[PDB]
């Protein structure tokens, strides 16, 4: 047969494979009109009908992220200096740092940074109106691709930490309870269990106060987060999660107790010995209108204060002991107002079975104060909007509302608003929901706050800086003060109040506090993990250090690195005065190794930089200064001489004498003849390496390490030469010999001088990580126990741990700091603590480090595991999507009677059930899996299998198998769903190109396997 | 000395905004946060009730416009899907996959050629297509959190680049010379109306070869609604002109001032004058009117959209008219009636005329608005008001001017039927009224001129919807006039569809048949005539691109399909003698981690542990015979491997020669000896072994052969020299780099084979190893000038291919870019290389880098206003500074108004090549002269960085990179977040390398005295 031609069966499987076309395509406009609907993904502009949402409380947020999408967005963030997003965050979150942590896969460290400044961090990630806060200031707004989804990233990192089931601990900088001064046992009362009080009580507990009680009126906790924000924006178990973190600190909550003239008053608090009080009861009553007096819920009328708690009680499992039904909202619904509560009323009414929702407001569209986040949800659910209408009268017939009459408004000269008596609208309705805002009106509650001063807004007056009322021992914050409009501002009110309550209580016991306010960070048991390590007789407080390179250009930069937390540092390579050099410029350029992606996260750099331009006298004085001020931080002096015994002995002794803990020998100097085509660098010839090491070993008594080039046939040869010469370890590796490319006219970059000259340079960064990782592993297997200092693409705790697993003991970093700044050390440390701690948790063994097992999702939202949706060839577009939504909707209806909510889950943390590993316990554990090719099994073959529910129908697996594989994948012409057939060889290309993490998995082959031989 | 390792006061203060690690939570009162948010605001303010001023401001407001930086990033993101649904959803069926692929590869000519092949109005459409209802509505990436691709903006960018290139369209180069075309092609063809439908029809007819095509246009201007009504701030008029001149390149004639009308042009007069075919493309020329508006005049303030929008167009589009038109003075309140897309253009255009307020008033509800959300968003963002459920009834006129319009309320019932309530009236004040009720064909003289064709119930010409033929077989019709098309792209498609069947009709009238499958020609320019052949080692290649010996050449049927796609040459997968049969393991090919957790397209590397071909030598030898029989012009090179055995290498090389291989490639990867005498394990790492193998093969075969080198050697030049001494005719540089691609957090590797989860060192391929392959190719070409080089290692575009040619290679092998995609990238590489060579002959484009225009100062890809008071004033694009920029820009627009001069739109004439177009032999090795030793690099010509404040996006990355990786030389202003490079810059170039805006930072000659920093 013709071996170079596909048989019919294979020609058929390739039917959809791309081919170069030779003509323009003919398709009629009508034919295209009919075919458009088959593929449609987004809303149809011609559809006027709301999709049925009855009793559907699934997440409708556009900002929710799964891990794949979060990692992408986190790498996109520029991680800016003095970031404007943080300035625009009411709780001043270090967004630069937590997003950096996410891009580094360090989700614990992101959450810790988030909850450090905001103890309701998962709530706020979900509900902050970020367009009017952090996101509104994002520098990436000045790009076509737009601002960063800060809220969703906050939500993602915080969800992962929640799944970790790790508890908050007592501030570990505090003395033992025993030894705490008596002022910290002061009895503290907080009123109302909402965001304001939860924040305040948390920070007070962080400071060490041991007798903190929140008195809550209702039998549920969390305030409006629980009673009114919809389940389909904020799930109740988020609220429960953040309450339990606060309770880990010892804060008490007593439900069913009210601030009210006949119960809790300031007077009674004072009679019972309380030393300070925080008022965070919010705005508990609806703003009402005379037009609606006497209307009952059963006639069809609700305020937002009546309607939203009813819906929350029915849909939020565990909110109440009573299971309660969903309100019977049938027919046409009018929502009054254009604030953000009105839009939640409109969307919640759809969940209760409304046929039609009208939002009616008295001003225009240009006057809607609602954030567009919120407006879009109502718009995409086909609510109707009516402006310039003021209510005048509700029509009641036969005991139920039948219509509302309105008058038109308009804006005049002044801009003052008028009402047009002659211009009326008679709007039919069966239900009316007023969303006019909220107030504090109840005289009995107001009297319980006597005698604090109220302002003309009829709310307690406070000092905006301290949150103190006119009674020095009473503070207030949140909605009740009237400045906060958002959850995060109310959190910030309690946070601000916490410092000044603390100041007040200490002063009542005769003790002062610092004039600089200093609230503690957030802590868990992860932060107590020991990540020190011992290497070549030296003690490293953590395994991360700065490589000899541009971040160590000046010893003042090493100083700031140590102040930030880096365990050790290398001096930039320096030489004797005879060998002074002068750098050229330009000399450091971005790598082209991952295409034209500019800004953060460059996948490589190339440099043509020489040794330090600073003298040996400078570096030696500097090393002495650094070791004087930072005795616990390791300083290694990097030095270079030419091939000359007296110079190497002179320079090493000079550096030893200065107080270096150790030396690093830079083997990059060129030698004599070249001789046997064995490179021009000293470090390429094992005989020169061995001699150089022998010289230094004679001269000094401190440890010294030889820094090895990867640009050799066998690096194990030069490693063993170094050991044979006396070295105490090796550093693996320096940069890879390379050229970063040319402009289109042929001129290089870097291009030096008018002649546009370059020379070969050194490639660094994550593009050389496979090379340095191979070098470390290969030295670690050939020279067991020989200390290795790893260098090459280390940019995270996770990548660092790969190098530790491969035999290295400590971790040098250059390019990752070039891509950022010194503060990445805090990410690296908390990340490594979290990775070691997680090894002790049985319940998380299925995770890969800090990543949960990937489950079936679309757009990071869990696929409904319904019977009728699965196995049934329904991709997420076109008429198949319509059928999916019809299936989901009927199940939600079946879910309204098949009605359970009585198996929640006490949230108890995972306890370590094995000891937490130290660095010495993990070093070199990967080597057991490394071997020759003959040691790999060829009996145990795998095949690919595709999860249809996670597929996004791109066909890349199909194109890759067609033009780089075995033509083993069927791609359906109607559903664009792939299926791996039995001809799969398990090569694993398809999985490698798929854009959805874990959509394709390799599994053990169960059918007989036969290699394809072409001919017998 | 002082303290050398501490920053002096002046440095300390430069470092003021440098990130530092945090030990405490930050206290900031909520009030202070409210008062600081305003300073950093980038995006719209929900509290802003007030449109900025836009009178006489016709700048681009499109959300989708892209600069190169943004376009590359979005093109890189596209999944480049098989059987793409975006293309399914495009009415002209553009190959979106291909053209976006070309954009990601920097091949803007290829992208534009692919666009205009199927859409002769490709630039217009990229600007104005309602993509959310078309191609973007079907995009698979809608199913990710980051959302669908900006297809229109990508199409705009590539077409805009091609426009600047000033390359003309050429006559279809497959046609015979005009002199020997059949007589049928000289048939006189008439088209009526010079809008999109006729421009597209005439273009495609001219492509087919017809030489006598005339468009008769009623007005004095050409372009249809693209000219007369679509606003300048969405579609600049020079776009329309550019597309018209592309038509005229094909010889189509346009005659203005003559109408399809009684007493002018009629089908009867066309027939009598010998016209053989006619296409009616006159659109809908008249406004749909309402009896309520009878008698009202422009003087009173009434317009239809057909009156108003051409008035604004005439005044704002330079080159429409000879009449410098005064902008209609539209002061006060404007009512626009309707909610189709024309209404929204009237709204935004009214503001440009000085309207104080605009009311869009429509007779149904919001859910019933038919306009695409992109069009609505523009009016809503500019603060137009929207009034639903109003039907107009009376227009009140006082003092010769409209003073008000009064309406009645509309309503729906059960039946879905729309009623008007007489008792529910709105009296709205207004000075100007513009009806946007749609357009119609109503002139009796025009319809009469179409006699006797049949008209349907909507009084429109009936067509067969597949052929666009009217009831008269020689008369065709398309566009708005047929009532099917709603868009520019569908109108273009109507003319495209009609052109095939006009061709069929005309050829039949001259007694000739046409093919049963429609074959419209593609779009061609002189670039397509560029020769990209190359000779090397006695072999002729039709282009320099080939498939490397790898997974894309797993089977010979795959090679066959690659040759059918256009590939110049191909390597077999390495094969060997039967006794050397192997068996692959699995998994064995995985994705690179070299650029972080980015999944899907454009993987920066792969790692493989694959062996030689599992298929026999007999299969490969037979396959090479069949491929050479069927593709005599494509080079087939057999890749072969034996152990270090003379008889084996002679036997296998003779077998491959006898099969018909053009040449052989010796895979020097086999082991021999134990391996680390400085020369490792594989034969390719020892020069003596390479010399001997090449001697053996040279004795055995007379066809050329090349040794494939491994980069895993101390000195790759010595291996190339040894091969050359042994008789090789060239070297392939290089194979994969040995590496280990990473470990999971538990220490297991990937790939992991078997239950033991074992692995071995693999080979790294793709763009992450390009610097290594580029260096190897460069060092060989300089050490052994003229010795042929086949380059491999990360080649993924014509641009990167030319880098390797410039560096001394003659041909280019690809593997990983195909694994990332499919075989059809070859068409991108060929057109890209043609364009790069063509442009080297164009004097006017000498400032570009290849196909990249020089970067002009921009924000979000829109050129910043060159206004004096806007420049150097320290006005970043946020906060109170943005608001000042907006005032200054609007004042300048106003000064440009009261002087109404300047109407000189440059006439368009193509750039002529001034020297011959370079061949491949012209460019080979031409960059090598820029390489040198370090000692030939000048240290007297230093540079410094300089920042363009107008392009900056205020991230401070330059600042943090210079602070923690440089010389603390940048001042970052704490209020404006603008950086300034100071005189302490060393030109190291790190800041430029990390900046996210292409060319925002430039390295310029240093003009101040330079002292290296010696610290001493
Ligand atoms: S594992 Fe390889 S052979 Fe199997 S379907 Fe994927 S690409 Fe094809
Ligand atoms: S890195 Fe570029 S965009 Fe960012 S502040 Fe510096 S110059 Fe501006």
């Amino acid at each position: 047969p013709v071996l170079s031609k596909d048989v019919a069966d294979i020609e058929s499987i390739l039917a959809l494979n791309p081919r170069t076309q030779s003509h323009a395509a003919l398709h009629s406009t009508l034919a295209k009109k009919l075919d458009k609907k088959h593929w449609k993904r987004n809303p149809d502009k011609n559809c006027f009908h709301c999709e049925k949402l009855e009793n559907n409380f699934d997440d409708i947020k556009h900002t929710t992220l799964g891990e794949r999408g979060a990692l992408r967005e986190a790498m996109r963030c520029l991680k800016c200096a003095d970031a404007p997003c943080q300035k625009s965050c009411p709780t001043h979150l270090d967004i630069k740092s937590f997003i950096t942590s996410i891009s580094n896969k360090n989700y614990y460290g992101a959450a810790k940074m988030i909850f450090s400044d905001n103890p309701l961090g998962l709530t706020c990630g979900m509900v902050c109106p970020t367009s009017d806060l952090c996101v509104g200031g994002c520098n990436l707004y000045a790009t076509e691709e737009g601002s960063i989804n800060i809220g969703g990233l906050q939500q993602f990192a915080s969800e992962v930490f929640k799944a970790m089931n790790i508890p908050q601990i007592r501030n570990p900088c505090l003395p033992s309870q025993e030894k705490m001064p008596e002022a910290y046992s002061a009895k503290i009362a907080l009123l109302g269990a909402g965001p304001a009080s939860i924040s305040c009580a948390s920070f007070l507990a962080r400071l060490g106060y041991s007798d903190i009680t929140i008195f809550e009126k209702q039998e549920y906790v969390g305030g409006l987060s629980t009673s009114e924000i919809p389940q389909f924006r904020l799930p109740y178990d988020v609220v429960n999660f953040e309450i339990e973190l606060m309770k880990d600190l010892g804060v008490k909550i007593i439900c069913g107790k009210s601030l009210s003239e006949n119960e809790i008053t300031l007077n009674t608090l004072k009679e019972e010995g309380y030393k300070a009080a925080f008022i965070g009861i919010g705005l508990p009553e609806p703003k009402t209108d005379d037009i609606f007096q006497g209307l009952t819920q059963d006639q069809g009328f609700y305020t937002s204060k009546d309607f939203l708690p009813l819906v929350a009680k029915s849909s939020k499992a565990g909110m109440c002991a009573c299971h309660s039904p969903l309100p019977s909202i049938r027919g046409a619904v009018i929502v009054l107002g254009a604030g953000d509560t009105a839009f939640d009323c409109a969307t919640s009414a759809l969940r209760c079975g409304a046929r039609r929702v009208f939002l009616v407001f008295r001003k225009g569209f240009v006057n809607i104060r609602a954030v567009p986040e919120e407006v879009e949800l109502a718009k995409e659910e086909k609510c109707e909007f009516l402006p310039f209408l003021s209510p005048r009268k509700v029509i009641v017939k036969g005991g139920r509302i039948v219509a509302v009459q309105f008058v038109r408004t308009e804006q005049d000269e002044t801009g003052k608003w008028n009402e047009d008596e002659d211009q009326i609208v008679h709007l039919k309705a069966d239900v009316v929901i007023s969303a006019f805002g909220s107030v504090l009106r109840d005289p009995k509650v107001k009297e319980a706050l006597s005698p604090i001063k109220f302002n003309r807004w009829d709310l307690p007056e406070v000092d905006p800086e301290t949150m103190q009322t006119s009674e020095p021992w009473v503070f207030a914050g949140g909605d009740i003060v009237g400045m906060a409009n958002t959850t995060v501002e109310s959190v910030n009110d309690g946070k601000q109040a916490s410092w000044y309550i603390h100041k007040y209580i200490q002063a009542q016991y005769g003790a002062s506090v610092s004039a600089k306010p200093e609230l503690p960070l957030f802590y868990t048991p992860v932060d107590l993990v020991d990540i020190s390590v011992e290497m070549a007789g030296l003690k490293f407080i953590n395994p991360f250090g700065l490589a000899s390179a541009a971040p160590t250009t000046s010893s003042s930069m090493i100083r700031r690195a140590f102040e930030a937390g880096w365990g050790f540092a290398l001096t930039k390579t320096f030489s004797l005065d005879k060998d002074i050099v002068t750098n050229v410029s330009p000399r450091i350029v971005r790598g082209t190794t991952s295409g034209p992606m500019y800004g953060p996260g460059q996948s490589s750099f190339l440099n043509i930089e020489l040794i330090s331009e600073k003298t040996a006298a400078y570096w030696c004085q500097s090393v002495t200064e650094l070791k004087a001020d930072f005795p616990d931080n390791i300083v290694i002096a990097s030095i270079m001489c030419s091939y000359n015994k007296n110079d190497w002995m002179e320079l090493s002794r000079k550096a030893e004498a200065s107080g270096a803990d150790a030396l690093e020998l830079n083997l990059s100097c060129p030698h004599g003849m070249g001789e046997r085509g064995m490179g021009l660098a000293c470090g390429q010839d094992p005989e020169l390496v061995r001699n150089i090491c022998r010289w230094v070993r004679q001269a000094v008594q401190i440890p010294f390490f030889a820094k090895l080039t990867p640009n050799v046939t066998d690096i194990v040869s030069i490693a063993r030469a170094a050991k044979e010469g006396g070295a105490d370890g090796v550093t693996a590796t320096n940069t890879v010999s390379g050229l970063m490319g040319l402009k289109a006219d042929g001129t290089p970059w870097p291009a030096v001088g008018a002649g546009k000259r370059t020379t070969y340079g050194g490639v660094s960064g994550t593009a050389i990580r496979p090379i340095a990782l191979r070098a470390v592993t290969t030295i670690a297997r050939a020279l067991p126990g020989f200390p290795i200092l790893a260098t090459g693409g280390i940019d995270s705790a996770e990548s660092g741990l790969q190098f530790l697993h491969s035999g290295a003991s400590v971790l040098q970093v250059c390019s990752a700091v070039q891509n950022q700044d010194f503060t990445v050390i805090q990410d690296y440390c908390t990340g490594l603590k979290a990775l070691l701690y997680l090894k002790s948790i049985e319940e998380l063994q299925g995770w890969d480090g800090q990543s949960p097992g990937t489950e079936s999702h679309q757009k990071g939202k869990p696929v409904p595991r319904i019977a009728e949706l699965m196995g049934k060839k329904l991709p997420n577009f076109g008429p198949y999507l319509e059928q999916r939504k019809k299936i989901i909707a009927e199940e939600k209806m079946r879910l309204k009677e098949q009605n359970a909510a009585f198996p929640p889950l006490e949230r108890k943390p995972f306890i370590p059930k094995k000891p937490i590993p130290a660095i010495k316990d993990v070093i070199g554990k990967a080597l057991q899996y490394l071997g020759t090719f003959g040691e790999l099994s060829n009996i145990e073959q795998v095949v690919a299998v595709i999860d249809e529910e996670m597929c996004i129908n791109c066909g890349k697996c199909y194109m890759t198998c067609n033009d780089s594989g075995y033509q083993a994948i069927q791609f359906d012409p109607e559903t664009h769903l792939p299926t791996v057939t039995d001809t799969c060889t398990g090569c694993t290309l398809c999985l490698s190109v798929c854009p959805i993490i874990d959509c394709i998995r390799m599994v053990s082959r169960t059918t007989p396997y036969e290699p394809k031989r072409g001919l017998p």
